[PDB]
């Protein structure tokens, strides 16, 4: 099994549509390497056209907890929860390869509710870890938009440009 | 396999709609780890939207029957059953991850029988009154990870591990 | 494999709708165990709400003839045929956890004849009347753990592991 | 896999549709047993509600070639092949579980000449007459533990371990 | 598994409908076995109703290719290419077992063209005029266990193990 | 596994309909036979009815490709890519058992480009089978069955194998 | 596994659908590869007939940022992504089957913009103009294998192992 | 059509499943026969397992509403609503045939759930003749009963031998 | 529509598996004749393999209440419940054509109950004893046209319009 | 055809799903009532659990629009928007049988909180009960009986049996 | 038949999903009510959520090519195509039910894009908005009630009571 | 009906797909009419994406073959087959509706048929074979306007007067 393989050198893979499962198969694996060594660093590879908030938000709150920094790559596209999670990578480890695409973009009284009290704290985070104001933030992930690899750097969404293995 | 791997440090997931044959496959686990070591502690994450009642009140009784410790860990959404399940935890071992969400939620003497019952264990869990309990999960509540130690359904939350 | 490494603690697992497959898997288990120690006691956890007759009535034969004692615990539920199981193990180690639940009901001619012996097998396990089994049958009788134990259908509630 | 594990104690399962594909398969355990030691009986256990004639006549006929006597044990149900296969068993050494059901009924000209061919056996491992045999099994035939002892369907009933 | 151990025993089955997948792997276990030992027999087993007419040539031609003969042993049913191949075993080495029925039975330029060949091959193998051969393979024809001897589709009867 | 144990006397299978997974499947093993001895030949029994051009042609070029001989022994049928890839063995090393059953007259896969592709078959077909490209047009059309030794006199195969020694 | 032996050689395979997985399954071959030994080349063989622009520009990405050169040889057929990734391979590498296919053919504003992008890359790697992959990419363009060399999509064409 | 002749005979037939669609057309139709004549009585003749219980009462309150009296005449079976729209009949005209039988059962939901029920059983003692408590229990034990007995139960009138 | 001016010649006709919504079809063809005229003769023909039983039996008590006499004609077949409502026609007016089939065959206190009924209206209609109707139901009976006439299932054959 | 015969007396039914397609059957009929006579009564019996939003309001709409008063009689049961159109007849008009069920319950989030504002005014503005009445209402489903239907304005009076 | 008496009065539906098939149904009634009477009004009640854009332009096309005037009104929703249609009847001669809700959210980019901006310049023709505002008014999500879609000018007046 | 009641007024539908079953309705129109005034003009409204060969030239062919003048009119769109016959109405008599889409594009045996249709086509709009042989390889959708110019159609039907 290649990705058992690839686990010893720390590589973990995110694709597809962010859901329970696949979500709680990376928990599991984040959660794995740390215990074999805490001071090391994870290495994502982010290719999800989105998915689940509650789902990705459990892949998101690993990364921060666990002493290792995760890194996040970026390879085809990181749409809306999958774009969330990339950027919220290890400072200054969060790369886009050359053509990968980002995006943003995602009774009734008590539901309505909940959902603004979700949006509004995805902005927050979001804006928290580009860089960008959270009113920025706002006016952009309403905007249906694709970013490519250096614009997500002029965003702050992803730090550098994965180029070539030097 | 990692979960298999993850099972070395007394780890359990519960993933998804609470359902009678992923509930048997938790409580196996449980009484598997307590055969290895009775006394350390049992680290539970849960992050499920809920599910089949007499499935949930099984992975219930394995926490409280067996002689470890079982923490829980609530990552994502802790819904409903999963609520319930993350509030069984043992006394000062519950969590929320920070942007966890957790919710109260849910022939006619026996599932009026039944829902007291929950409401009861829950406000032992909780340490809120009956009553408390009994207005919130008959009218949808929302808790964040703050309000979810506000309520009592958790201790504390973990934010990052020094 | 969690389920397999169990069973080499001498604990079955008897989860869902009873069915000629799950079910005879049990009795290769039971036979498995049995052949291995003949002494030690086998452990049968009970978590079904009823099946088919001819799958529950090869377990309950194979509870009986194998040389080692079949205690059964219920978690979640027991309903019919799952609740005839349950007290159809080792009198003296008939266990319930303390939020389980036990419920009890279900060629014209030869059905009633199958039901008849139901209601006396159920008798002669439970300590009660074929007049009580045959009117509480009637009529779909949920009971709570401790009410199990005053029934007779299960023997004491394991609470807590010493 | 359980079931292979139980193929150390000489023990073959017979449980579903009597179809070809599964018939192979007990074959093929038999006819392995049989190499591995000649003399020590094998258990065949039988809970099917019948099918396939020819597949069934697989089985019956491997059950008679091989030395080792095949000991046919029934639990649930053995309804048309199965109780052929049952009553097939070895003279002395078929079983029956307490509470197991047992049935016997059921491109023309050959319909008529299998048919009596199967009554022939029917009544030579019976102890019957093929007379007795036609007349008797035509319709519903639903005998009881019992029942099937006393005409000779098979030997005894096994209630418990020696 | 079971089958993987009966090939150390030289002995393959032809079970079910013939077709390219099954027969394919049948070749595959009779080339094996000739690799490992081109002087002992191979034994194969047979309870086909029939099949595609390509499959079964392909059984065919290997074992008349193969250094090893391929006694052929009948359970069940034989017909159609199931009933061929039977035939097309090693002469001599061919057998049924007691209650195994055989059954010989069956863009026209061709059909006719392969129909002839196998009606003839058919003759080659059980010493019978291509007449008799045609008669049967047009109008249905059933042989049980001694006719199959007689009529010459196989040699003998296989009654027990001495 | 049965296939697996061939593999180490060097045959594969080519049965059933010839489509991409299987096809690249049976490339996978001509490759890995090739690295393991590139010298002693490989023995690709078929049993197909036909299948996907391109499915095929990876077969095709792969037996062409890779320095051992590629021994193409037929049994039960090869009708079209069947009968293609048949012929398309290592010559002097293509055979059929006595009662297999060969056939040409329809691949399987824009009407130009099929006309094209139809014309590159039928000459590889000429090329193998030593005939010209004027009678594999005209019978290729014509809808009948070969037999073991008018496959053999068509030069679609060598031989037949017929008993073992 | 023999894809795992061929993973030995340094060979990996695209075939079929170009999809999210089965593309990270290469991803995940040509990054152990590289790990493994960063010089020696990796070689990719190519049966596809395309598939989706996100799941290709991360096999497409990979190609070009791991150190070792990515030999691409076309079998069968390269159609849409499936001539892409193959006119991605190495300079000097990249080489068609005598009897392969390649291929050149195909929120939407953004749709235009990606497609832009892509014929921008495959004017790059074939040495051709930008309007005349636009033309060729329009209007669906076939190509044998010395077309295929013409048009600079690949190299060579790969006859015998010299 | 052959119903639309039997319904300028003043007959209707309430059969199969009882459900909002051939609720409505016996709705429709006993409105219509009113319409005719409101004094002449309508014969419906019951055959039916049952069904949705708002269906049933649908058809229950335009018996009861319209000035006909309307005539009830069990054949096959009468379950459940079946059951209860028979003794519905205009008191004095609950028919059965003799080989017909009859049969009888079938959070903030479960308050509701309980209402019905209790309504149901009201209305039914209260058209049966019997005690509120003696249909309580009778309904909860499934209840077969024979034309006779659909007599001696007061669920209908009398049995249906031959015409005049 | 052929039904119709076919009914004003007051012929009637039960063909299929009977069912309520058909039946009802039959009952109100009868008391629209009624309406007509209610004392010339209905004629029913029957060509029924039989069905559900309140669905016969609303056809059957109609007939009897009715004042014209139905009489009945078996073309085709008569079976089970089209057996019966053959025979539950006017006692001098009941028919079967030459060449036809009748056959007689078929909560559960209700089932016994009304399997008795059944077969005491079918005997008080033959003239038969219970013990004969139950004796032929329980297996087959294929009565000829004649044979019927012979069991007092119909009275006699209609050969000719002479 | 029983319907088409009914429909000359202005009797008209809702019943089951409330959609499109039956519902535009409805407005057809009520607006071929006017065209025949705009004074006398239609008479719109009910029988529904609900459906489709935008479907009923046509049905709502062409009620309040045609100059016959639309006089709605409830049978069996009307939930949701059954209980809305059996509401929006004639002030007066609107009766129940004995044994109606009435329910009163809730069948782009901003966009559906418009909508259901709407809809809760005009079940406030027709019952007569206050704006939180009905919104408290809507949001823990409640059951009505006849008698209950007409104290809580929803309804105007029982309909017991024939003049 | 109801549809068919009402078309005598020169009534048409157009409900539910625009698609050829009820799109070729509803052409078909206008050139024969133009057959029948040349100068009198259509009135074509439109209670659609939209649907195909060839089906939704025939009928588009042929309101404005018969003589008659047609007179669109809107009964329960009309979105996307059914608002575009609602929005092309004769001017002066568009309605809106109070209570319907109109909605204008997007009904080979090379050619979807032309026929995006086609629909637009009709749109915002119909309207009197500019065509940069039909272009940024359909960008997003939301419903138009009655009065809304009058101030708009996707209708001309809500239609009050039968007057 | 209202087809039936608009067949008085000689107007014939084509709606989708055109498959052998709807074809023969068409054609068993277009025979109906003839038979009742043969002079008076038949007025044959397309609204279709194409379909089926065999029932698109029953169709073209009895148009050709009966004496009234068939004047085809596009409305929606008139894709490939459903544009060969809007194409193939009596010259002068072709029209498009002002936002109507049309549409041109679609083994021996092929190519032969391929060729007949682009002559007739071609013989048609009045361009030349080979002109056309290019533009129906081309996903091509003419406007009403682009159709005229290409000669597939006459003129645009504006208004009623
Ligand atoms: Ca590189
Ligand atoms: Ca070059
Ligand atoms: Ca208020
Ligand atoms: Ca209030
Ligand atoms: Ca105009
Ligand atoms: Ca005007
Ligand atoms: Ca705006």
């Amino acid at each position: 099994d290649i990705y058992s393989r690839l686990l010893k050198e720390r590589v973990i893979f995110l694709t597809g549509q962010v859901e329970d499962h696949m979500a709680n198969l990376i928990v599991a694996q984040m959660l794995f390497l740390e215990a074999e060594n805490p001071e090391k660093d994870i290495y994502l590879y982010i290719n999800s056209p989105g998915g689940v908030i509650t789902a990705g938000m459990s892949i998101y709150d690993t990364m921060q907890f666990i002493k290792p920094d995760v890194s996040t790559i970026c390879m085809g596209q990181a749409a809306s929860m999958g774009a969330f999670l990339l950027t919220a990578g290890a400072k200054g480890k969060r790369f886009c390869l050359p053509n990968s695409r980002v995006m943003i973009h995602q009774d009734i009284e008590i539901h309505c509710r909940e959902i603004l009290k979700v949006k509004g704290r995805m902005n927050e985070l979001m804006a928290l870890h580009t860089g960008q104001s959270l009113e920025q933030i706002e006016r952009d992930t309403e905007r249906d938009r694709f970013l490519s690899a250096p614009e997500a750097v002029e965003y702050g969404l992803v730090d550098s440009i994965l180029t070539h293995r030097n």
